[PDB]
């Protein structure tokens, strides 16, 4: 129920690394050398239709996090996208990262949530919490 | 299961959705900000938030400030229980300074459907076929 | 339902900061010391076993990233992960940052997820928003 299309030969249909893996495995379309410090979006040449009640939430993997400082930016597919689904990736590294056509750079989450209207009101009701945060609860 | 929210001063604007069906609210910033290269800020979007039930909301960073100006989003968890001012946690990792104007749609707000579930100790778990797997153990391509 | 071990005697059971807190906040079962622009994996210590219908986000806590720009990279614990917790930190302030054994410094949130069935299609739908990404929208 998590529908694609190729927009080019050089997509490659996504895969899930484990049995009861969250995400999806993007693999890019095209070679990229991203600078240290620096950005790129990577091409997967792929369209998703995500099945209804999710967005597909682009997130990094760990491996490339840990070994070579690589994140993940943005990262919100809509729904309602029909374009090309583009990886941001950030090299937080000291070294240069090079993309392969074909490696595995980011996966692709099917988050649930919900679309909720939004009502503005004058007041809202209070809660324990309250206006507790930014470590309010504490550090240890 | 509505996103109540209020203003809590008059340079809040009321979140707005990009898209029909676009997973999050674009939250707006109250003020201008000026943010230095690898350097942050806390947004201030002096609006309250009542999230509906089984949820939180993420501030989630939006995808032309991050591939046009190396803007990400940190922090985000805004707590079902939350009533102070949602603030958003906004990094510039670029090599030019970072302008945000009031006004500006800076962040978006997902509400992500959660489980609050009890935690419970156990000598050991069941094993799976992923097992001990991880950082990067199915490979790169 | 959410099931943990501890994988030593330095592990301590994630607890919530609020009632309705979105995460159970992670503790250190060691000490690290970030340098500036540095990463690290920050072990807990603990197996868990998330429950059925979602995967555990390694999420940072807001006092951190606000105060010492602290963020978490990777984040992304599967449903049928049995290993050590990571917590990827990444330290993009000035200043070195001290990670003491026993310091929550992420949390785990339970994000619903869908596990769809990939299908690949000739064509999707079109939709308003259409390939409209990257600021489509607009600044304001
Ligand atoms: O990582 C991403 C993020 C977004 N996108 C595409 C899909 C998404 O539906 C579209 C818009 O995403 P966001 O709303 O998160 N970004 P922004 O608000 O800047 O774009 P827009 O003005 O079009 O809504 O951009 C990607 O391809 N990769
Ligand atoms: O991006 C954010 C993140 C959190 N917050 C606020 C709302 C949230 O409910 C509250 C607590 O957030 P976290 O638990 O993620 N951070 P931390 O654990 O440091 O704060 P606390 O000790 O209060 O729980 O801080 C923001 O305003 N913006
Ligand atoms: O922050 C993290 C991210 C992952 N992990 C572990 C648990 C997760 O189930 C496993 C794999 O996570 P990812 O799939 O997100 N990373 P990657 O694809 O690089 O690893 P693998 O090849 O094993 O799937 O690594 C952590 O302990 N901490
Ligand atoms: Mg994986
Ligand atoms: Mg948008
Ligand atoms: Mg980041
Ligand atoms: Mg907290």
């Amino acid at each position: 129920q998590l529908r694609f299309a190729r927009l080019s030969e050089h997509a490659t249909a996504p895969t899930r690394g484990s049995a009861r893996a969250a995400g999806y495995d993007l693999y890019s379309a095209y070679d990229y050398t991203i600078p240290p410090m620096e950005k790129a979006v990577v091409k997967t040449d792929i369209q998703i239709a995500l099945p209804s009640g999710c967005y597909g939430r682009v997130a990094p993997r760990s491996g490339l996090a840990a070994k070579h400082f690589i994140d993940v930016g943005a990262g919100v597919i809509d729904e309602d996208y029909r374009g090309n689904v583009g990886v941001v990736l950030f090299n937080f590294g000291k070294e240069k990262f090079e993309v392969k056509k074909g490696d595995r750079i980011a996966q692709l989450i099917c988050e649930r949530i919900f679309y909720p209207e939004i009502e503005e009101v004058q007041a809202l009701d209070d809660t324990e919490r309250g206006s507790g945060g930014f470590g309010s609860t504490g550090k240890n």
